[PDB]
């Protein structure tokens, strides 16, 4: 593989679409990787991750805990729910809920949890709380995923994301158990961890969450790093590109490929 900066550039180039990339050393913020990173790309999924951030928020400041548990009817089930859909009758706690919406991407656990935030308006607040002022949450599950040309709504910049990643799980703002907590729900992501870690040569740890949208979005913010470390952040947005999800995930693990041949800079 070419270096890192220059895949990105092939990604581009091969997709007809937009690359966002930032790697970022986790315990320091030190970048080492900065493409577009300044630039608006749709949250998707990724979103999951700062929601149950502001959610532990919460939880350190005594206004909710994990064990609550929250019962639901099936009118609230949006598309894709396959973890919610199976405790209509019995209910799931909010730790549960997290757990559903960043390990298995289920999106009614996710609006659920959105609500006890203050629905979009109040996870942007949170945002804005811990200094990011870029990132915005304007729309519920589905609908956040529409990556309309031009439109701000639902947005993060590879650059804010990676900082509030940071953040959440290193700046003592969440409590350590909290950050604790976030990030093994990371480590425990069943919709890509698995199929990444088949993928990844042995010694390389993996955290991650990812997310797709319309006109080609797609994305991921990951921890990652040799002697099963998770010693960087790296964060990926793609969008507008009309590439088949196989070519947009190949060019992603290609991106993937160049960091680890050149992990040393
Ligand atoms: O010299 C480095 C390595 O070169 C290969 O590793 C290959 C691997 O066989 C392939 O499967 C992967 O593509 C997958 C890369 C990871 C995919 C997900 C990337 C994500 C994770 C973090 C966020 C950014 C994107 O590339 C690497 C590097 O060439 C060798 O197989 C391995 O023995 C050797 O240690």
């Amino acid at each position: 593989s070419p270096q890192p900066l220059e895949q990105i550039k092939l990604s581009e180039s091969q997709l007809s679409g937009r690359v966002g990339m930032i790697e970022m050393d986790l315990a320091s913020g030190r970048t080492l990787t900065a493409w577009r990173a300044d630039e608006r790309f749709p949250m998707m999924s990724t979103f999951k991750v700062v929601l149950c951030g502001a959610v532990l928020a919460r939880v350190d400041a005594g206004d909710e805990q994990l064990e609550r548990k929250i019962h639901y009817r099936q009118q609230d089930l949006v598309d894709y729910s396959p973890v919610s859909e199976k405790h209509l009758a019995d209910g799931m706690t909010v730790g549960e809920l997290c757990a559903a919406a960043i390990t298995m991407s289920d999106n009614s656990a996710a609006n659920l949890l959105l609500a006890t935030v203050g629905g979009p308006a109040g996870l942007t607040a949170f945002l804005r709380q811990i200094g990011d002022n870029v990132t915005r949450l304007d729309r519920w599950e589905t609908e956040l995923n529409e990556a309309l040309p031009g439109d701000a709504r639902d947005t993060t910049t590879p650059a804010s994301m990676a900082a509030t990643l940071r953040k959440l799980l290193t700046s003592q703002r969440l409590s350590a158990r909290s950050q604790r907590q976030l990030l093994q729900w990371m480590v425990d992501d069943r919709v890509a961890g698995p199929l990444i870690r088949s993928v990844l040569p042995a010694g390389w740890f993996i955290a991650d969450k990812t997310g797709a949208g319309e006109r080609g979005a797609r994305g991921i913010v990951a921890l990652l790093g040799p002697n099963n470390k998770a010693e960087r952040i790296v964060v990926i947005y793609l969008r507008d590109t009309p590439a088949s999800m196989a070519e947009r995930n190949q060019q992603i693990a290609g991106i993937g490929a160049a960091l680890i041949e050149h992990w040393q800079r």
